[PDB]
């Protein structure tokens, strides 16, 4: 079983070329709980934009190049990418774009971040066409003093 995790703000924009302009600590929490000791499939791009592994996660970068960091698993192709994560319950697949969109089809889950930020961004999460998916989770926030947009968390399943 495959999942996808991403933040996305208005118009499904989950990059651009500078950081994202916002600060959302509740969503990155999320991020880490719903990753916490499982394989984490990302891009090189995404690999770069994290700087070091996820802690207590086996990280596997897709690149068409050779890898460059020995403390993560380098592979060349969305398939080898999964063989990598092993036998496990639930391999998460962390982005980028490119990354995201190759493994949508295959994904049992979506955890979905959607922050009501006007952002114009180069990267965009898929399409996910909702009659393919059902809304199992969700979870609105408003914005506070540590969020600085209001944000909700989804989780939906593959129908
Ligand atoms: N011309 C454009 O508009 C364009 C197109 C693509 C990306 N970008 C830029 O890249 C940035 C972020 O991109 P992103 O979030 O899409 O990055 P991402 O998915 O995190 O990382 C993409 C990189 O991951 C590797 N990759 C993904 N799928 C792969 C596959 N099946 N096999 C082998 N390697 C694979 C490739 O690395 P290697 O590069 O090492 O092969 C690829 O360049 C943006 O700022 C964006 O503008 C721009
Ligand atoms: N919900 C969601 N939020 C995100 O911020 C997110 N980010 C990515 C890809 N980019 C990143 C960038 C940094 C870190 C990261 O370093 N996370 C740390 C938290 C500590 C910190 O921010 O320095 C982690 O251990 O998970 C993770 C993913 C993919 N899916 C997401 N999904």
């Amino acid at each position: 079983m495959i999942s996808l995790i991403a933040a996305l703000a208005v118009d499904r924009v989950i990059g651009m070329e500078n950081a994202m302009p916002w600060n959302l600590p509740a969503d990155l929490a999320w991020f880490k709980r719903n990753t916490l000791n499982k394989p984490v499939i990302m891009g090189r791009h995404t690999w770069e934009s994290i700087g070091r592994p996820l802690p207590g996660r086996k990280n596997i970068i897709l690149s068409s190049q050779p890898g460059t960091d020995d403390r993560v698993t380098w592979v060349k192709s969305v398939d080898e990418a999964i063989a990598a994560c092993g036998d496990v319950p639930e391999i998460m697949v962390i982005g980028g774009g490119r990354v995201y969109e190759q493994f949508l089809p295959k994904a049992q889950k979506l955890y979905l971040t959607h922050i009501d930020a006007e952002v114009e961004g180069d990267t965009h999460f898929p399409d996910y066409e909702p009659d393919d998916w059902e809304s199992v989770f969700s979870e609105f926030h408003d914005a506070d003093a540590q969020n600085s947009h209001s944000y909700c968390f989804e989780i939906l399943e593959r129908r």
